[PDB]
């Protein structure tokens, strides 16, 4: 059996988006699997690092270093209960699903705060405690970006380079960091622009990939893989 | 006589970056500029895209695009005062400084519902008007990162990869797509792991370079900078 964390940041039920995340659901859904959708926007997830975070009394409490009182926070049970809820389900998860659309060559603030507020050290790293040290090793996790621009904007000697070029924090710096195996990322380029048909045909795709989702081999996480050349 | 605004994203006043800020703040000062901070923590900046962000009747109340929407209502008038306050600090500016940590090989999340909310279309960009003729241009902008992980680490060889490489999602993606000129990056290296001797001299050096800042030129923000291909 294996249990999917889908963590998806969109406003809109009726987005494509919404859409594509209800296909994974309904896709991982037929195949028997253990299915869980966060959805950020839904939960008003709070995406700011603050002192808020750690309940009952602080490591320092005269010069607040979030890094240092979240990771005694974490190994002394006293997160708050947002962040300790997706540690949840992210511990419990095979495969972690991020949808959302591009927002300025990265994700959505409010999935940049669940980066930020989830994964912290002691659960998802130490220092040292990264890559392939990292806590979520033998999991999975996968990309599903939507975007503004096409697909020829995305490319070497595209106006916007090539789309490995802005996964790399993500990928690299936040999952790989923390010791995920990274399936290829699934980019559906500039639906608002696309056809009725094509954006079927994408919708369709990410289906069908879905069907064999568990026989991919992770990428090399390298740096060679997103801009070499 | 020139204007800056700080965009500075750090929870804690006695921070390093706390520090870099207000030597920011006291050297541009001295100079006889005129300085805006915001402060985004103390301002509990919000950082969500959300509906919340138009105060007038929606382009489509029955799907919610927020790109479409907040463009709409930035020619309308009908957006959020929150953002049309930082707007106008940004209109005024001649340099726009970010002040902040790097949080997975990123902005932290407040900086980023900054950049998401407050860089709109018809405001920053216009389709066409972007990159060259982005609607910022004749603007600087810099940013002032701060760092956990060292120098060696963060080149071609080092477990995290050249620095320049995370840098390509906020000053090209961001910044110049807006039509920023990028002056090149302040990146200050570990200064949790540096002796005081060291954290002293990556303050004094920073105050050193905003002396002749306006004696600048901007880097050149393309794929061959970032990356060397
Ligand atoms: C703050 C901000 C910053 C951005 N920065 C960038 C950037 O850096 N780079 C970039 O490339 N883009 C950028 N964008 C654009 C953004 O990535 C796109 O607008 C987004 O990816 C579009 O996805 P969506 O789900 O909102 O599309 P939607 O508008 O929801 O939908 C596209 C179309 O598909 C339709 N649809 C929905 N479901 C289905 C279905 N099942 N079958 C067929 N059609 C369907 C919808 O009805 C709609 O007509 C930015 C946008 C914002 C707001
Ligand atoms: C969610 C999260 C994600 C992160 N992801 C990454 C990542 O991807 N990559 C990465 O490399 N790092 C990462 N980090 C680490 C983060 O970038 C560093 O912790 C941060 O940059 C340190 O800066 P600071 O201002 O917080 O340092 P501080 O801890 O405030 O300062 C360091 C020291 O300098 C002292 N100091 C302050 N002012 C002065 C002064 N004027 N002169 C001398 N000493 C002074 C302080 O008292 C302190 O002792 C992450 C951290 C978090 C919390
Ligand atoms: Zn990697
Ligand atoms: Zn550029």
């Amino acid at each position: 059996g294996k249990k999917v964390l889908i963590v998806y940041a969109h406003q809109e039920p009726k987005s494509f988006n919404g859409s594509l995340k209800n296909v994974a659901v309904d896709e991982l859904s037929r195949q028997g699997c253990t299915v869980t959708v966060s959805d950020l926007y839904a939960m008003n997830f709070e995406p700011r690092a603050t002192d808020k975070d750690i309940t009952g009394t602080l490591s320092n409490p005269e010069v607040f270093n979030y890094g240092v009182e979240t990771h005694e926070a974490y190994k002394q049970r006293s997160l708050a209960s947002d962040i300790t809820d997706e540690q949840k389900k992210v511990r419990e998860a095979d495969l972690v699903i991020f949808q959302f659309p591009l927002y300025w060559f990265s994700v959505p603030a409010i999935l940049k705060g669940w980066m930020d507020r989830v994964l912290c050290q002691g659960f998802a790293f130490d220092i040292p405690g990264f890559y392939d040290s990292g806590l979520l090793q033998g999991k999975l996790a996968l990309l599903s970006v939507t975007t503004g621009g096409t697909a020829e904007m995305y490319t070497k000697t595209g106006v916007n380079g090539d789309s490995r070029y802005f996964l790399w924090p993500l990928q690299h710096g936040t999952l790989h960091f923390c010791g995920f195996k990274v399936l290829a990322p699934q980019i559906s380029f500039a639906p608002e622009i696309a056809s009725e048909e094509e954006r079927k045909g994408m919708v369709a795709a990410w289906s069908q990939r879905l069907q064999t989702i568990w026989k991919e081999e992770p990428i090399p996480c390298t740096a060679h893989w997103h801009f070499g050349q």
